[PDB]
């Protein structure tokens, strides 16, 4: 099974200038809980944005060019990325925009954080079709001293 995990600001913005400008520790904790001990697939730009391997996960990087770091696994196509995960219950696709576009048609589950924040951005999560997806979990949180915007964790499953 393939799942996508992402945090979206207003208008489905996910990034600006190869960065995420906000800081929401509760959402990063949610990301870690839902990805630990699973393979994670990311594109090369997202690899550069994170800047280091994510511990406790098999890190698989998509790039058309040879890899430059043997601490992670480098693959050249979607099918190779999936194969490199092996026989696991759940593969996590962690972006960015171009990668989300390619994996969305193959995904059964979306883990989305909706952040109440207006961000200028240059990268968006794909337009998906709402009728295709059922909300199976949602949890709203007001802003607090650690998290400066309100946010909503949602899990969608393909109908
Ligand atoms: N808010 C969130 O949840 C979230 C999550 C992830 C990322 N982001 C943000 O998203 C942005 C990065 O997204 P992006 O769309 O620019 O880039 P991306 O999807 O991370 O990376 C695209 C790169 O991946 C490689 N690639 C993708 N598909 C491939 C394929 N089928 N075969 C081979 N290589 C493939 C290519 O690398 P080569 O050019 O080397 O061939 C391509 O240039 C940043 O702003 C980041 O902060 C946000
Ligand atoms: N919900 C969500 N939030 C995100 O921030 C996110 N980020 C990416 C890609 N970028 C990043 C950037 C940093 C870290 C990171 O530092 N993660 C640590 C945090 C642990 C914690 O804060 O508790 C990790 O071990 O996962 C992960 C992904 C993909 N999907 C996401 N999905
Ligand atoms: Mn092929
Ligand atoms: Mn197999
Ligand atoms: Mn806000």
């Amino acid at each position: 099974m393939i799942s996508l995990i992402a945090a979206l600001a207003v208008d489905r913005v996910i990034g600006m200038e190869n960065a995420m400008p906000w800081n929401l520790p509760a959402d990063l904790a949610w990301f870690k809980r839902n990805t630990l001990n699973k393979p994670v697939i990311m594109g090369r730009h997202t690899w550069e944005s994170i800047g280091r391997p994510l511990p406790g996960r098999k890190n698989i990087i998509l790039s058309s060019q040879p890899g430059t770091d043997d601490r992670v696994t480098w693959v050249k196509s979607v099918d190779e990325a999936i194969a490199a995960c092996g026989d696991v219950p759940e593969i996590m696709v962690i972006g960015g925009g171009r990668v989300y576009e390619q994996f969305l048609p193959k995904a059964q589950k979306l883990y989305l954080t909706h952040i109440d924040a207006e961000v200028e951005g240059d990268t968006h999560f794909p337009d998906y079709e709402p009728d295709d997806w059922e909300s199976v979990f949602s949890e709203f949180h007001d802003a607090d001293a650690q998290n400066s915007h309100s946010y909503c964790f949602e899990i969608l499953e393909r109908r």
